[PDB]
């Protein structure tokens, strides 16, 4: 990065135009690309961290996001950006930087998977809970579900601390824990269907119904947004109120 005009004329202009060449197109491709990495990154550090709480109804608030379609389809042609890069034969730096950048966002993706799905089987079996009588008769399970309850709070509250979503995702310790809950889950549910064979008794449309779409029907958690998108499969023609 040191010299003088007169030194580049040193090494002959036009003889070495063929290399100096290669270099210079290549160049200012790799201005192009280097820019298509810089500002994807700016964004993509700088994300939007807006979420959707279901509710301050106890100590903790549990949250989920309504724009991650965004999230997955621009996370798609991100991917698709850097591999459309990499393939090209005029990449030779980005390979350090670029692999790690796309590590985490293949990685994250599936923890958060993994999260909300967990989140969803959570968010059908609190109202269950709820009641007294239910709750008194399988009193097993009930505790069962008293612990998860204590998991998963703590799990919330160290998402809270952390403010940012890629970091909560890092964790390792999550990890282990989200699917030996799922199971678990399945096994409330499959504790459950007693109880789910009376409540369709007391309705009758119900049993044109299957059982964890029953479930999410059952656990409103509000008059008119959880039924405004099921009055379809349980009238014939009605759709909104």
């Amino acid at each position: 990065d040191q010299f003088y005009i007169e030194e580049i004329m040193g090494a002959k202009l036009l003889d070495f135009r063929e290399d100096i060449e290669d270099i210079t197109e290549s160049a200012d491709k790799q201005l192009k690309i280097r820019t298509g990495l810089d500002e994807i990154n700016l964004y993509w550090n700088d994300m939007q961290f807006q979420f959707g709480i279901w509710g301050k109804r106890d100590v903790p608030c549990m949250l989920n996001g309504l724009i991650v379609g965004t999230i997955l389809e621009r996370l798609e042609e991100d991917q698709l950006q850097l591999s459309t890069f990499n393939s090209q034969r005029h990449v030779t730096p980005f390979k350090a930087e670029v692999e790690n950048l796309i590590r985490t966002f293949s990685d994250v993706n599936d923890t958060l998977d993994m999260w909300v799905k967990v989140q969803k089987l959570w968010t059908s079996l609190e109202p269950v809970f709820t009641g007294g009588d239910i709750a008194r008769q399988m009193p097993l399970q009930a505790k069962q579900f008293q612990g998860i309850d204590k998991n998963w709070m703590k799990i919330m509250e160290k998402a809270v601390e952390t403010k940012k979503v890629i970091p909560c995702c890092q964790n390792d310790m999550l990890k282990d824990f989200l699917p030996d809950l799922n199971r678990k889950l399945e096994d409330c549910q499959k504790m459950l269907e007693a109880y789910l064979e009376g409540k369709r008794k007391k309705f009758p449309r119900f049993y044109f119904v299957s059982n964890p779409t029953l479930l999410k029907i059952l656990s409103q958690g509000s008059e008119p947004t959880s039924i405004q998108e099921d009055f379809e499969k349980l009238f014939d023609a009605i759709t909104k109120v």
